[PDB]
C-alpha cells in the first residue's frame, strides 16, 4: 500500500517506457501490471530489453529474469531490491 512507496515505482516506470521501445509499441499503449505474454514479448525481444536494461541499471540481470518474472513490474522490484532502492 501506502507505506511502500519510493525509487522502486520509478525504476518500474523507466522499465516501462524503455521496454515498450523494444515491443515496437508505446508505453500509452502498454501498463506494468500487465504480463510480459500480453505485452507481446517473446525470448528474442526479453534478451534485447534486458541488454538495454543492464546499459541503465548496473544490475548485470539475465535474460532469466524475463522467464522468472511475469509482468514489467515484478522484474522492476528486481533491479529495485539490487540497487537498495
Amino acid at each position: 500500500g501506502p507505506g511502500s512507496a519510493g525509487r522502486q515505482e520509478e525504476i518500474a516506470e523507466e522499465v516501462a517506457r524503455l521496454l515498450a521501445g523494444v515491443l515496437y509499441l508505446e508505453p500509452d499503449r502498454l501498463d506494468p501490471e500487465e504480463t510480459f505474454l500480453t505485452l507481446g514479448v517473446d525470448s528474442i525481444l526479453g534478451v534485447e530489453f534486458v541488454a538495454a536494461v543492464n546499459a541503465a541499471y548496473p544490475v548485470g540481470v539475465k535474460a532469466t529474469a524475463l522467464y522468472d518474472h511475469p509482468t514489467p513490474a515484478a522484474f522492476a522490484r528486481h533491479i529495485a531490491e539490487s540497487l537498495g532502492a
